[PDB]
């Protein structure tokens, strides 16, 4: 056999003001529970050969930075043109919101197609929706592959995780169980885009 030159991604990671009022203005919590998406995150990109690098962690323990509101694609951008500004002083690849409110339009999570490494669109918001941290890092990993341009998973596509398990990450329908990882025809999708020069700044090890 041979060895696959391994990915990775430097992620940052924000708590948006809401979040932080939902673990009861914990600062501490709030940042542990930032490390457990993450950490799941990390978990569902490794098999697509992703390892995840964690750049840095904020809490918005005052005021939202970037305007938070129901509208996922108004907040979506808002926080995309307030990444520019931490890039320069914290690079990492991709900026991802996590938020403790809900969108309207049962949107549970955005992000840009194709922007993985771009200036203006490498990042996306989640929702923390469900008790279990793997809930939102499902969603959170799930934009995370439109970032880097995969698509949802045709008809027979994911056969390495049935209906209790989960199932795949670029699934349509989203809901417990959720996936713990990314489909062949996912795989696939991303060896391409790397190929065809997608993604370029996961190349670096951290
Ligand atoms: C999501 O929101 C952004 C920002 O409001 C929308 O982008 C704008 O799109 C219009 C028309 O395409 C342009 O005139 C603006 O210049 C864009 N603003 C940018 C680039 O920041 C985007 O279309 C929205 N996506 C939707 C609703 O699908
Ligand atoms: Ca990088
Ligand atoms: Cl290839
Ligand atoms: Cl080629
Ligand atoms: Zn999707």
């Amino acid at each position: 056999e041979a060895r696959r030159t391994r990915k990775y991604l430097e992620l940052y990671i924000v708590a948006d003001h809401t979040l932080f009022l939902t673990r009861h203005r914990n600062l501490q919590h709030t940042k542990q529970r930032l490390l457990e998406v993450a950490n799941y995150v990390d978990q569902l990109l490794r098999t697509l050969d992703i390892q995840v690098a964690l750049t840095g962690l904020e809490v918005w323990t005052e005021r939202d930075r970037s305007r938070v509101t129901q509208d996922a694609n108004a907040t979506l951008w808002a926080f995309l043109q307030w990444r520019r500004g931490l890039w320069a002083q914290r690079p990492h690849d991709s900026a991802q919101l996590l938020t403790g409110r809900a969108f309207q339009g049962a949107t549970v999570g955005l992000a840009p197609v194709e922007g993985m490494c771009r200036a203006e669109s490498s990042g996306g918001v989640s929702t923390d929706h469900s008790e279990l941290p793997i809930g939102a890092a499902a969603t959170m990993a799930h934009e995370i592959g439109h970032s880097l341009g995969l698509s949802h998973d045709p008809d027979g596509c994911c056969v390495e995780a049935a209906a209790e398990s989960g199932g795949c990450v670029m699934a349509a329908a989203t809901g417990h169980p959720f996936p713990r990882v990314f489909s062949a025809c996912s795989r696939r999708q991303l060896r391409a885009f790397f190929r065809k020069g997608g993604g370029a700044c996961l190349s670096n090890a951290p």
